[PDB]
């Protein structure tokens, strides 16, 4: 590449990597939300904070496939494999699995992060900080504040309609 | 000082005091207020509550340290001692512990309200009736009235959610 | 924690210590503050600059004590010590006292920097960077740049007046 | 009078005396203002300072006359003393003058005040309190601030044209 500068192999690599590691976590969201939608289920704000989400981690895998074409590395994608589960059981359920989710992608995160650092790639440091670092930790104590109004409230059909009216 | 006039060393002195005691109030309640942010507490209208009375707390501290120097007196500071705990359990038991520290400042704006009337310093007197007697019997009220809807909702956890939803 | 991750008991605690920094900072400032206020000292300009710089330490302390519960450590509040003077002299004594005061909160600042680095924490690294230090950074040449003007005006009661009524 | 009701004799004739020393310290403004006016002496911030308290001292008065009306009190007017001087020196004398007639009027302030307490007369209190004693006390703070600024300044002749052109 005639622009590509300080970027090493190891890097562009990782990064292909967390696009995949992005779109999944898309993925798995989408499920997530079209799960509470269902009649029999029916949380549409449940179902709302998941869709948002799907949104989210595929606008993360874009700003990383922008960043990957201006440092003059190539994108690769994979396949998105399918989400681990085709039903989610209650919300406290899938509270549960987004916040497992979101600490996976932010180990991955930090992975790079470091990666980055032992190749002085300062850009990707200060790309990954400005962007998603704070993001995800603001997302997972969200999810943390959920997952505990969630457990204190769950009579758990009252609880779980409560949480999803009141909170959500 | 070249303004002092019917400005009693005892009184310069309990306000002083009084300095001290709605500094460590704030303090206090800024400790409740970010206890209450825990991700493993998640209240946050219980958190904005105590904040926000931080705010106030402080206020009222500078007031006072405004007055001293109006009156000639002069602000001498002392440590701020830590709030008296570290986890302050549920909102229910929050909100006695802020009760019992209201009336705490309470009986020591008596205090120096009666030590005013007893130097014959009507100025003290009015500026304790104008700015913090009625305001601390006005937030007294407000946090018995929450204390009493706090008690009647605590199935505890569903109870505590709705006073945080509903109420504050 | 649940939501816990790469945030060591190391920086919990340093972010614990410098939240008291950040407040002893602010309380001394309030100090200085309400000495400029004094009918015999009397120099308003000097009194605003030192209550709102009461203000920022105030609110950079609850910054970092949302960071910590962002991060899932634990907020530990201790003492606030009294500030080291009750009386602080001419405004050149207490600008070059302010320029002491935000040396040492600035070392602070660098020392966790370096504790996160070493801990491999780039959230920590981020945050100090995007919120502190470049904040530290510019206050400190401000009142470099005060201390400089004070110090080419002191007929010194003539300078104080001067520099408080054209500068501040 | 058909209206008069807890109003003694003695606070009726301390109103009337007071009414009188309000209207002495007017007119001894408005000297002092019209003094500074003078082509030889030329300050004219230091002349509107003056004739502003002119003003506040004549609506005092006012104030305590429309009172002895609404208490079923008798206006008794006496003539008005002229003022103590008919030069008044330097912005430095004047301001050491005005502090004195001030101070004055406060020690009569409270002296009336006094006399309230010991006949029960709460609305007499009331009323100094809420038009009166804060209103010295945060004159007299005004006018010590005054004083301070002036000494610090008095290359006496340049002092006083930076006092009047930058503070008043
Ligand atoms: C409002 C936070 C707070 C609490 C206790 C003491 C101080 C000193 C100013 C403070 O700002
Ligand atoms: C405000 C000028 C002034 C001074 C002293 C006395 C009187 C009588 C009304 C006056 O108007």
């Amino acid at each position: 590449s005639q622009i590509r500068q300080n970027y090493s192999t190891e890097v562009e690599a990782a990064v292909n990597r967390l696009v995949n590691l992005y779109l999944r976590a898309s993925y798995t969201y989408l499920s997530l939300g079209f799960y509470f939608d269902r009649d029999d289920v029916a949380l549409e704000g449940v179902c709302h904070f998941f869709r948002e989400l799907a949104e989210e981690k595929r606008e993360g895998a874009e700003r990383l496939l922008k960043m990957q074409n201006q440092r003059g590395g190539r994108a690769l994608f994979q396949d998105l494999q399918k989400p681990s589960q085709d039903e989610w059981g209650t919300t406290l359920d899938a509270m549960k699995a987004a916040i497992v989710l979101e600490k996976s992608l932010n180990q991955a995160l930090l992975d790079l992060h470091a990666l980055g650092s032992a190749q002085a790639d300062p850009h990707l440091c200060d790309f990954l900080e400005s962007h998603f670092l704070d993001e995800e930790v603001k997302l997972i104590k969200k999810m943390g504040d959920h997952l505990t109004n969630i457990q204190r409230l769950v009579q758990a059909g009252l609880g779980e309609y409560l949480f999803e009216r009141l909170t959500l």
